[PDB]
């Protein structure tokens, strides 16, 4: 039999220094966790053992930490060059500076190919991205050749921003053509490489004949074969398997997010690229490997532009931004309105006539504000100055719920009113009223929504059945504070930008703030 | 005797153009006044007859039209000097651009002196700009010698931007000991030239010894002597005779704004350069006389750059924005909101500890909105179509009014309500809620307005005793669409920035604009 070693990562967002185990900031070294020195060493001993290795990235390098905020994805060549990826398939997040922060900085500067078979390109647009990026890459390893096909998100308009110019298509349309050629070419081993999350890609494994294994990512989808290393819970077996429409045992991997995790998948193949067996497990990045001291020492280099950066003026205050407990705990305050504004800019994205934009409601858990910011600094804000404000490393992501679990939400904010607790709600978008002389959970008295299909944004009363879009912390959309409804009830989620980075954008777009409190939130 | 011809203007305020009577757009070229074509012409011809003449300005030829906006203060120095005027003091809206929009466009390319004795700087700055303005200048006219003592109103810092380098300190103080000085060095015809309005014209010309004439501005005042030629009611005779402390006969005048009047004086001067009389009258610059045909044909090529400028895009909206009467004569309409929020963007000043800025507060006539924007051109706005929002040519203004005015302005907002009437208030920084059930007068239930003298904005009941800075129109601050209250309680009425520039500015500065109604004016 042919063995074949896939090694891959997704969903890495900019977590290029190891990180704690929950994937924020590395506080105490020794119990320390992933990071692309660390990563090294792994892929580097596993390319020592297996004469067969492909290493692969299902996208999502982009976003995450101050490292995309500053170099803007020449990190991200930089170390997957030093990594020697083999190839890359581009992930929604490699859009959130327009095409023209895909080309520049990664197209450009990519030493291995990165994919995706379902983006098209028109007008001058077409000319000048022409082979940047590819559908599939036929590669050599050993004696044979592999054949590596791509795809991305149909959903990457709403989730990034890469303009009117390039159309998503559907997935498994445009790849069949695809991977029907490369047979024709003697191609008899493919892998489908891609970035649309789990439910598509066991799609994909049903329905595109002729793929042998799914290599994806979007979703952070932990899965695992035995008892798991850490505190990630498993969503199923890995590698899970999909009986293809003709009869096949299709492998499809993933391996969480953040870095935290290697794949490693070890595929036996007949003479004719069937799959005989596959098996293997994701590798926690834990503190018993050690970073590789070169890569580390490089990145210790970049790390000082960093360091720079974060106390430079990114914009000014003319009012105290008030994120105290005693405020943001207890009643609307102006830093979580701040945050909320943000969080809905950093949401605009292309609008048919249909909508002024796809999304208009933002909820913040107030325990979420850990800091305020003094306006008597000259008015400066600083990086620094946000990461005292939001300091857990999560994202603000996109959701659709329900009316009434919304209310549910907004119910369980007040449950407990009056012991300082971090599930009182901030809020954009949104204008709420509460009773609190009323039993818990019926202290919703008035509940309006801004809406989205209508030319002049206005409010209207929140209607119990219909699905609404809302930005939201990651640390709320997995229930956290309580917020179990959330989870158990969302009918859609995806990951978005890291936080501070989407208050720095907001703060650094408008200049100059003057956030006020102004009766999105009031009580009877 | 030895005889001196004062011609000045004041206000000018961008009317490079002839204007309408009122001073906005030129329709009926046969009844257009003003513009420095015309100007020239009147200048031209009293230089031909009069021996001993002097042209001033006392300031405020920046901000009013596209001119500034585009050419920004380049179309003053290049006027201003093709018309030889002889002194300029500056005005408060020569700080508009910033102490650099004023040192870069206007001092280096003026050839006349201009004046302000009570203006100071400090730092870099003192260096930066030392000699580029002056205190007076001394000025050969025939044989004899005048002196010029410049003034500028000690509000500017909440008037215009001039920066925290430049302090403006008491007019009458900053004056004497540069009059005295004058005197000492065998100056004996002194004339204060300055832009602090008509009172303290009138308190520099009882209190600064030796001062022989104040020739004013900032007040847009028009003084008159005998039966007025055009629609402005005159405050009083021209010149205005002051007594001074020590006895003189101290005339003072001001000539209206807009480049409609030459301001012109006659003094006869003894050989001590005592005034033996005064007398004179402004001349309305009205379409009987010609437009220079040189400086006319100069005006026309420098238009071709407005013409260009007006079509461009400032930025985008992905909101309709509706400026329709249906809306804005009868509720809160989404463009009522950005122009209100654009006035008080325009407004944001240097400020103590003692409040986050110095005006919260914004009121509009709906009846001043005349058309909406469209989205659906790509989401562009440009400042034609601007023009058409806001056609009257009028500025937005900082009057300060107790709270029983403003509460009866917003009872007249609804007086006669469902008409279809102009006087239908919408605002910024105030929220009120109406009960149209109760008696006209009586229909304002509730009225919360925006602190200023807070870290934290926030919105608190209207006092009825307390004085509220607000930025409104011109055409209400003048007592229009019936808000008689207005005019005739103000405290204070400082004339701001043009109308269309205000909302150019801020859509150019938000880039991608989606103002919504979100409840600053509810029904009960
Ligand atoms: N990882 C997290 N992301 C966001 N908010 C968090 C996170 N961890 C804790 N919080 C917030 O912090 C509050 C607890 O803060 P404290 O009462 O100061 O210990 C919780 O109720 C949450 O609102
Ligand atoms: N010069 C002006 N400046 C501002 N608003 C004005 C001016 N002239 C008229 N208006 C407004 O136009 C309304 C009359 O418009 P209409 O009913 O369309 O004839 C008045 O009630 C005012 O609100
Ligand atoms: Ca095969
Ligand atoms: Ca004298
Ligand atoms: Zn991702
Ligand atoms: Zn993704
Ligand atoms: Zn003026
Ligand atoms: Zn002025």
């Amino acid at each position: 039999p042919w063995e074949l070693t896939i090694l891959h990562t997704n969903d890495v967002h900019s977590r290029l220094e190891q990180t704690s185990e929950d994937s924020s900031k590395c506080v105490d070294a020794s119990r320390c966790m992933g990071g692309v020195a660390r990563l090294f060493t792994k892929v580097q001993q596993i390319r020592r053992a297996e004469p067969n290795v492909l290493l692969l990235d299902a996208g999502d390098q982009y976003q995450g930490t101050i490292w995309f905020t500053v170099y803007k994805g020449a990190e991200v060549a930089h170390f997957m060059n030093a990594l020697r990826y083999d190839a890359m398939a581009l992930g929604n997040h490699e859009f959130d500076n327009g095409v023209e922060g895909l080309i520049e900085p990664l197209l450009k500067e990519a030493k291995f190919p990165i994919l995706s078979a379902n983006i098209s390109a028109s007008g001058p647009l077409a000319s000048q991205i022409s082979g940047l990026y590819l559908p599939y890459k036929v590669l050599p390893v050993g004696d044979e050749v592999v054949g590596i096909v791509g795809y991305t998100s149909k959903e990457t308009p709403f989730l990034s921003n890469p303009g009117t110019n390039l159309v998503f298509e559907d997935e498994i349309t445009a790849l069949q053509p695809e991977v029907d050629k490369l047979k024709t070419l003697n191609v008899n081993k493919i892998i489908a490489l891609g970035h649309s999350g789990f439910e598509m890609d066991k799609l994909i494994a049903q329905k595109v004949r002729g793929v042998d294994v799914v290599v994806g990512g979007h979703s952070n989808t932990f899965l695992y074969t035995g008892n798991p290393p850490s505190k990630e819970v498993p969503a199923g077996k890995y590698p899970f398997i999909v009986t293809s429409d003709d009869g096949r045992k299709v492998p499809v991997v993933q391996a969480y997010a953040f870095g935290k995790y290697l794949g490693y998948l070890k595929i036996e193949f007949d003479e004719r690229g069937n799959v005989i067996s596959s098996h293997g497990n994701p590798i926690l990045l834990d503190s018993s490997i050690p970073e590789d001291p070169s890569i580390k020492a490089d990145i210790n280099k970049w790390r000082i532009k960093l360091d720079d950066y974060s106390t430079q003026e990114l914009g000014k205050t003319i009012v105290y931004l008030d994120g105290s407990s005693q405020s943001c705990r207890f009643r609307e305050c102006n830093m979580g309105n701040l945050i909320c504004d943000a969080m809905i800019n950093n949401n605009l994205r292309h609008a048919d006539e249909m909508f002024w934009n796809h999304v208009s409601m933002c909820i913040l858990n107030g325990g979420g504000i850990r800091s305020p910011i003094d306006e008597r600094n000259d008015g400066t804000i600083t990086w620094e100055n946000l990461a005292a404000v939001l300091p857990f490393g999560g994202t603000f992501d996109l959701v659709q719920l329900k009316g009434s679990t919304l209310k549910k939400a907004f119910e369980h904010s007040v449950h407990r009113y009056g012991q300082s607790t971090g599930e009182f709600l901030q809020v954009g978008g949104i204008h709420v009223v509460y009773d609190l002389s009323r039993k818990p959970g019926d202290r919703v008295v008035k509940l309006d929504v801004l809406c989205t299909s209508c030319r002049v944004p206005s409010y209207d009363p929140l209607k119990m059945d219909e699905v609404y879009k809302v930005i939201l912390p990651n640390f709320l959309a997995n229930g956290g504070d309580g917020f179990q409804m959330i989870k158990d009830e969302l009918l859609r989620h995806d990951s978005g930008d890291q936080d501070i980075n989407v208050v720095s954008t907001y703060i650094s777009k408008m200049k100059v703030i003057y956030p006020a409190v102004e009766g999105r939130i009031k009580f009877s």
